[PDB]
């Protein structure tokens, strides 16, 4: 079985277009790696192909061509992302090896290369972007306001299930550019609809 590979897609930002429309293209400064970048602007998922953050694909490898299994953060330093999605799994980027770092399994968090660093807060009103990177889709930033449920896991933060499942990781910003949280943490609310959690800890 292939080590899982990472992707750089967009930049870490708020997008101001998407604060007037609902959505954007993320449009992004630094180079990206998938397909979006390219002269067919569409990312291939099969295809594949550090001093400032970005969001990333996760990808496997099989014999038919990479498959996007998740997404995640690098931020400061440290990759961030679901314990679903690599379940304590090595990383690999261009050849350099990135081992687990930390886990909370209970939140469904995952770091590697240093430990937990995203420092936004959000709170109850806020409006945010998830900066949604699904297989087989360019980068996109979707404007929504969360809502405040109680669930199986307390009263949280939640976003509807509006994305592919292989969007898991993604990071949610508030308009300050900090990471509230990474979408895909499915959690049940009292009545029993899924939702995810905007996925962070304290
Ligand atoms: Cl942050």
């Amino acid at each position: 079985e292939a080590d899982l590979e990472l992707e750089r897609a967009a930049d870490v930002r708020w997008e101001e277009q998407a604060e007037i429309s609902g959505s954007s293209p993320i449009l992004s400064i630094t180079i990206s790696e998938d397909g979006s970048m390219s002269i067919k602007n569409e990312e291939e998922e099969q295809t594949l192909g550090e001093l400032e953050d970005g969001a990333y694909r996760i990808k496997q490898k099989g014999i038919l061509g990479y498959s996007q299994i998740g997404a995640g953060v690098y931020k400061e330093g440290t990759f961030h992302t679901m314990w679903h999605v690599t379940r304590g799994a090595v990383l690999m980027h261009k050849g350099k090896r990135i081992e687990p770092s930390w886990a909370d399994v209970k939140k469904d968090l995952i770091s590697y290369g240093g430990g937990w660093k995203l420092e936004g807060e959000w709170k109850e009103g806020e409006e945010v972007q998830v900066l949604a990177l699904e297989p087989g889709k360019n980068p996109r930033a979707v404007q929504t306001k969360p809502g405040l449920f109680k669930t199986n896991t307390g009263t949280i933060g939640c976003v509807s299930l509006d994305f592919s499942p292989g969007t898991s990781g993604s990071p949610i910003v508030d308009k300050k550019g900090k990471v509230v949280g990474l979408y895909g943490n499915g959690v049940v609310t009292r009545s029993g609809a899924y939702v995810s959690a905007i996925a962070n800890t304290e």
